[PDB]
């Protein structure tokens, strides 16, 4: 179905601008999903390049869970009839605050962990809203799924802080 | 106990009519549960009679989930002192928009699938309202239970739809 | 559609009446299967309103087994090209000796159990016959499945009888 | 450092005074977590001294769930940067309505069970408030955890009630 | 014992030729067993050459059950002191209806499935007789073993039938 | 109670003398069950005194099975209102053919094996008869049960014989 | 060989009489092992004929443990070059205070439970003396195993007494 | 009931008194059991408040073992008809050496660990005496129970010491 | 579709002749895959008819691995777009050195074992060539696969050899 | 740091000389553990070189238990603050009775097995002493660990004796 | 027969000298195998005496894998008709570079880690060589097994290096 594909993409992209300006849950979650996937790439790097075995294990595992939440929340969206980023182009466009650096393979394990606490704090601005929006839109299942990912982020934050000696307060 | 069990059933029936008017959540779930059981019967039938071994599996599994959710929500309700429909007669009284059919043994697989998509949208009218009604009566556990069932139905609709070739859009 | 479906159905109903009078194995098992499903509901009701949570877990187990035998025997029949009751309608037509009751939610535990002993003794008059017919008809696998059911029913009777402090010999 | 600790703890007693009046979620949860632990002891007691081996094993199973919820919710509180009663002192300070009794070891199994239904009802008056508070504070993961607990308590009340031969209504 | 082998073997050939004439159960299970093995090979071919990854999986699994029945039934036979074919030569001699074809790698999935529906029915003509003969000879355990295999073939027929979108009726 | 218990036993001895004479299924199985338990004791002895660690393990597994079969079949008799021997005195009364020997601890492993081949061939004389009587009496589930036992015994005979380096012909 | 078997068994008989007034640990364990086996027969009886299905399963469970221990300890005795009772004959001769009663199928559940509380207390007179002798002879592993059985027996007395409503003290 | 109870308790506190002077095993284990429960609270505190999430898992694991030994040893005691601490009340009377501290929530991880090395060396003083007493009294199974706990503490001490970078000598 | 099947098979035959000249890898594995299947049958004969139960278990397991490799290398060849024999006729065409024999069922266990030692040594002549050719053709995964099978064979050889009390050198 | 170490080593070597000449349990367990490791090498040899596959498996498993006991007992000792040999040097000094031999590859399976009966009997001479000495030093956990090891050894002796056709007596 | 052993060992000795000269795969694996066993001892020492519980756990797992590779490679060798060192004496003769030190119980965890990093790079000089020699000799399975050991060592080196905060390049 050739002629009608480009026209379905241009009507998706039209609805892409109209939904980011009046915030819908759907559109908000575009940043959240793009954030998960780019976090997943950073955690991949850090699971590979960190020095202690014990911390490579833990970061790889957080990587796994970013991807698990990506699929879980995508499925929850599409279930409720919305749309979802699905390429490097889109993820890079809708991704806020998180940033990669090729140099990070030489950072110390402390400085790696610390960047992940800032990232996850940043991820939590967008998830926080998405919850509020999703309750208003009466998307109940998508709501609870996102509360879960809120809870998980907090838990990661406190675990990474704790691993550096500090408290959640220290940040 | 013979003429003071008739006293109890009469005083549950005065209670039952008074609850459907201002709808209580327990009344509304009288419809969701009765739909679950009757839907379980339809799925049983398609689970036996459909042709594809794969689709007979998937459908027998959805039937099994409807009975699980019957039990789970029935439990949550009795937990919060409410009453639940427990017979064929009662299930027939309160069921809505689902219709059985002995002739469905000879439908084509797709005609069976499609019929369950409509049945499941319909199920979601009464469920969405029971969520709202349960949050209002401050039955928090029930609410989350009914949010889960809601979210599952969405899952089941988008699966049946994909297995016909079609987006959830289409319905 | 419609035309091919109405001829297949009227030819089934014709053939069904004939078979019911001479009895065939599959006709007799229409009563067994219908009994299975109505007991399911009865045991589902009791599994919900009985007080002792031990008797509730046990009765819900007997419900799941009756559905298990529903699918197992249905499959055995379809495997030998018979037809199977598959709606509430046909269940109510063909079920004998077992009787629902919305006032059972207020029965006592001792009395629910006693009703199931009688119920199950009643299911056996029909199973017994379906074994014998199945062997005449040389539907050997089916015969084996129905023997299993016969023995499971005998076991349940003696477990419920023991749970009320009674020998099976009392009943 | 022995003096910086004393400072931090003076601060905590100040902050906690303010928080119990204006009730924050943390502070309501202080009574809930304290109740969990004291119930743990009561149930430890009754799981040892109750005569029926079946009731003993059930009573220890519930004992372990108190601790499980105690850890679960505490992790949720600290994740959102609150604080938790961690000593026998603070538990007795903040515990409400539940009272221990060394002579319970000579109570009958019925009276033990009876006493937990009443304890678990009491526990609920506070949990309710803490769900409501935690929603207010936009502490979503925490809120969900506490609803789970609400649910469990209702389940327990009912099972204990059923085991005694009664309904939820009776109490 | 080299010549005591040769004369043990002429005595097998005398007892075996006498035994096919009247048929014994053993005699008749020679064909049943020989068909399982050759069928096993057909399904090995099909499970490698079919296109559909799912159907490959399902065919490879049936091949495996064909060999499990071969050992199960050979064992039940040797247990009642009968002899069993165990070479390519003998399986070729004794097998009927099931024809191999090096050309079937080139057939269509639908075409393969259909060849197996006919093989399995064909198998059943001998199995059926082996059940009766085994029961007449009062080989009770062999009997129940072969009954089970009868039941399996029916099941495979109907699933194969259902996967082509047909009812068993058709065949 | 002390005279309803003593004249309940006087009628059990009346009923059980009449039944041994027109051999009922239940009374044949009285020898079957007594044989199982006495065999259990012999296998226990051999399981302890045999020299081969491998054989000790196998013999202990067969002892376990004899007990499993004593329970399975005792349960099927009771389900179907029969009665079962349950004391040393009674096992020693109805047991035939199998004879204990405290001197067997000094036997060679091969002689022990030999003594079980003969023991197990002997149990089959009665097991055989009980199947027939069970089908006659239309105790279907029981009959199936005793068919498994018969099969099992046949397979033990063949493995014991093989371990001695002989096919079952020789025996 | 028949002659040396006889000669060895004569020596065995000389050695057992001498060892029974010395009392060695092996001789005392003679009584313990015989008690275990006969208790097994008693638990088997009670596990078949008792009314409560929960109690049947529990009694069977204890029957199994008696046997496990019979083997465990027998193996520990043989390891330490002692001899072990291996026949009904020797068990009857060496057991103490445990008596069987064909009439016990008609006892009440409470009366069976009580009879086992007395049987296990009787069993512990011997176990006790055997632990003490096992330590005297410095058969270290043997002694630890018999400490276990001593403990299991206590666990069991407390559980049977709990079920009957009572405390160990009442006994 | 209410005075049967009140002087069952009078005879307990009276007999507990006599029993703490010629220190019985039961009496001594009152201190050990009380210590276990308070330590459990401490390990809870530290398991929530410690900074390293590896150490938080480990310390929860030790909290959980301490509770299991509370039930194991309590069960062993009651099996031997002895009474056991059941309330915060009695745990505070009988506990010695272990002191709780709400300020602990602000200690370094290393100071937390040291506090436990010393806690566990102190528990061992009473455990050691409890073993000897339990062997004088010939409560064999209770002794083995207590030897296990003794060995567990030692292991904990050495692992704790190890994580501090110290060998066990240094304490 | 019937004349095309016949044309593809003519080209297959054409190509197959050319390929057996230079040998290709796949052509070599024609012999290896045929030897595997034919050996599976020999091993099935010996697995049914050997005397020792332990040898029967082991031979049956070797047969299963013969088949598992047959699938695993056939997949590996199809992946690399080669073709694979798959009928009795081709197996018999390309098989080398392995010879079936109906007389084998009377051989002694030790002679069955010896014949498999020789068979597997022979099997390896073709496996060797196949690895080397797979390397030339750069079929990397097919090569690693066939090395696995080479190792399996050397292992089977030493194990059968050792069961005969002989070293691999002896052969 | 290279001089703190040598004085620590010399105070070790001095302590050890006093300890061996009085014996302590730690010193005695020096022999026991050196014996375990050398045995593990001997069993490793025999597990590689014996002919019978079944016996290789078994010896390899005894080897692995020897190592498990090595860690278990070392830990029990270090927990109780003793020192443990940990180099080839040291095991060779302290090992008694067990004698390695590179020509053992050429022995008969029967001869290898006889060699390990004699070794395990000789191990026990020291283990016995370690047990008495550990009870005397009031190292309770260690005592119980070594009692296990004693029991294992005796069990292994009988099993090897059995596998040669002999009784533990012949030994 | 004592004499033949001596002659076979004499020939072993001759051939060992020939084979270490022109080095065969096998003789090169004499050093590799002996290095595994000595490392196992070093790792045992280090896994008992190291300070950190995490590092003890990890070092023991490496001791375990060394032993597993010793069996895996020894079995591959013997399948391929080679000989394997199997005493302390031989291990000491053929191990290069690794050396034990009884004073290492008093090293720091870091020194222990660095010493294994060096030992493991030393191990690979020989492994590398055995891989080439095995490919040269067409011992295909051996080679693959040894490549797998190589891989493991490299993975071990990086993990140890990482635990010291260092990159592998440092080494």
């Amino acid at each position: 179905t050739k002629l009608m594909i480009d026209e379905k993409y241009a009507k998706e992209l039209d609805k892409a601008e109209i939904d980011h300006h009046k915030p819908t849950a759907g559109a908000m979650l575009g940043h959240v999903l793009s954030n998960l996937f780019i976090e997943n790439i950073r955690l991949t790097q850090a699971g590979i390049y960190a020095k202690s075995p014990v911390k490579c294990e833990y970061l790889r595992e957080i990587a796994q869970r970013e991807v698990e939440y990506f699929f879980k929340i995508s499925d929850l969206l599409l279930d409720e009839n919305e749309i979802v980023p699905s390429t490097t182009e889109e993820f890079l466009k809708y991704h806020k605050f998180i940033t990669e650096d090729p140099k990070a393979k030489y950072w110390t394990d402390e400085d790696l962990l610390e960047s992940f606490i800032v990232d996850f704090q940043a991820q939590n601005m967008f998830i926080t809203r998405a919850i509020k929006l999703a309750n208003k839109e009466e998307k109940f299942a998508l709501a609870a799924g996102v509360v879960e990912l809120y809870g998980y982020n907090l838990q990661v934050i406190r675990n990474l802080a704790g691993d550096l000696g500090k408290s959640v307060a220290d940040f």
